[PDB]
């Protein structure tokens, strides 16, 4: 189920650059096999530095599910996600993140050196027990190569 | 200066509270003395986990200015924000912050030990640059008083 997801959140990513919302990423939440949001970068749609695929698709899930905490559901990202993003997921309590692409491949095409450290396990006082796992093979290298794919295609935020 | 944008934002979290709109978070985003955004928490209002008073208030700005990015303006929060609302700061650009509270505040009535590592210069993948100050004396004496005084009137998240 997992290379499905993913796969998802890849060509959210892949549309969201191509109708012009937003940059690369895309985040679909599920909750037990039933898609519950699938969603891409909406900060140039939105002006909103916010609107990030994750925080995008928590807010679009938590509006449709009628609660403000997702602990039934898992955040599947097409990279991995921001101090932002990751805090968005900790604080809506998803039980499960799946990301696919390395910060690193983003930052390569220029994005902001601007990792989360609770989710490499580096911070002092911000520490996760979220179940995560970054994604291999297949679905991974896919995910990688989307930041090579669309450089062209947006401007940089 | 200083004092009067921290005390509106302490204001903001106590009307929120009254409201029933979210927890007793404010925030307040000025550019040159002009304030471009007052806001709380509006998680429970809005059924989102990420609309903490930090990231209302940068949603807000940034539709005001008509742009993503508030490198021109600071952002005074009630108490200290958590990770995601740093990293929406971080995002945002602002080029200041001024908080009250510390963030064991509101830990001890109740809500998650969640500290942003890069606000307190313990971060290792995040580093921030902005200018951050902790306020002392009165601003502090309020922005602290605000969890004793709002404690059981909100529905805790
Ligand atoms: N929709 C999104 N979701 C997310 O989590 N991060 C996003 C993002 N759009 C751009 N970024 C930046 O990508 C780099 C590596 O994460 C960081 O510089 C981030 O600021
Ligand atoms: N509107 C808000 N803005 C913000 O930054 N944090 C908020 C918040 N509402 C609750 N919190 C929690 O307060 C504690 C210390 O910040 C952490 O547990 C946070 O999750
Ligand atoms: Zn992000
Ligand atoms: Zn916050």
């Amino acid at each position: 189920s997992d290379h499905k997801f993913l796969t998802q959140a890849v060509e959210e990513a892949y549309k969201g650059v191509d109708c012009g919302d937003g940059g690369p990423f895309g985040a679909v939440i599920v909750h037990n096999n039933e898609v519950v949001a699938s969603c891409h970068n909406m900060v140039l749609k939105y002006t909103d530095p916010t609107a990030h695929a994750e925080v995008t698709a928590i807010r679009e899930a938590c509006k449709k599910l009628n609660k403000i905490e997702l602990s039934e559901c898992e955040i599947y990202a097409s990279c991995e996600p921001c101090p932002m993003c990751f805090g968005a997921i900790h604080l809506s309590r998803l039980k499960r993140l799946v990301y696919g692409a390395k910060a690193e491949a983003a930052i390569a095409i220029g994005f902001d050196d601007f990792i989360a450290d609770a989710l490499r396990g580096t911070g002092v006082y911000q520490k996760s027990s979220l179940e995560i796992k970054k994604a291999d093979g297949n679905g991974a290298a896919i995910a990688e190569q989307v930041f090579q794919n669309t450089k062209e295609k947006f401007r940089l935020y």
